[PDB]
DNA sequence: CTTACGT
DNA sequence: AGTAAG
């Protein structure tokens, strides 16, 4: 089966990602920005039951670790967490946003190929590192009050909610897929930040390649959805579109 | 939580 | 001058 065949490429059996080919991300600041430390707005002791084991897990994983840093931003609770990092990203560095459009990225798919694979990589961002220079920018509050912490946690990957995560995501895999095309030249490989298309002339081509494609990506470290996976079928849903008889 | 359009 | 997103 596809699950057995390929144990490091699905998240379900490889373990949290980390791209081991990419260096650590230096993310640099606006040439005026200082930090800015925006004090935590209470959280009941619902919300943080809530977002505990999540805070905890990351931890374990080390994405997670403590820190002292000049720079604070706050947690709100939706539970899991999420952080509001939007006094960050006003003081870092714009880059040009080279992701493209679902509709411009969907013209490159020629209707000699209507065998898919459709991948979806979990936890893309965090399988990226961020250099330990980088690393206080995105400091937030973490306490437990029935646990006597109460210091500053930050982020040793590229987090959720950072303006540049999907263009550096993107353009890193990128960098580690470009082999990969060059070895394949009858395939078509779509990348939209974490949301992957294959496209092959024939069940057969669309088998081969989805198998190098898979074992390719769980050796850069990167981790797919066995359970969205959508193997080497005639139609498949893609960003949106059901790819139906080339339409779409 | 805070903060950035259309009647 | 009463929605969406970090």
């Amino acid at each position: 089966t596809w699950l057995s065949d390929f144990p490091q490429a699905w998240a379900e059996t490889g373990g949290m990602g980390l791209a081991v080919r990419q260096a650590p991300l230096i993310i640099p600041l606006k040439a005026t920005s200082t930090p800015v430390s925006i004090k935590q707005y209470p959280m009941s002791q619902e919300a943080r039951l809530g977002i505990k084991p999540h805070i905890q897990r990351l931890l374990d994983q080390g994405i997670l670790v403590p820190c002292q840093s000049p720079w604070n931003t706050p947690l709100l609770p939706v539970y899991r967490p999420v952080q509001d990092l939007r006094e960050v990203n006003k003081r870092v560095e714009d880059i040009h946003p080279t992701v493209p459009n679902p509709y411009n990225l969907l013209s490159g798919l020629p209707p000699s190929h209507q065998w898919y694979t459709v991948l979806d990589l979990k936890d893309a961002f965090f399988c990226l590192r961020l250099h330990p220079t980088s690393q206080p920018l995105f400091a937030f509050e973490w306490r437990d009050p029935e646990m006597g912490i109460s210091g500053q946690l930050t982020w040793t990957r590229l987090p959720q909610g950072f303006k540049n995560s999907p263009t550096l995501f993107d353009e890193a895999l990128h960098r580690d897929l470009a082999d990969f095309r060059i070895q394949h030249p009858d395939l078509i490989l779509l990348q939209y930040v974490d949301d992957l298309l294959l496209a092959a002339t024939s069940e057969l081509d669309c088998q081969q390649g989805t198998r190098a494609l898979l074992q390719t990506l769980g050796n850069l470290g990167y981790r797919a959805s066995a359970k969205k996976a959508q193997i080497c079928q005639k139609q498949v849903k893609y960003l949106g579109y059901l790819l139906k008889e080339g339409q779409r």
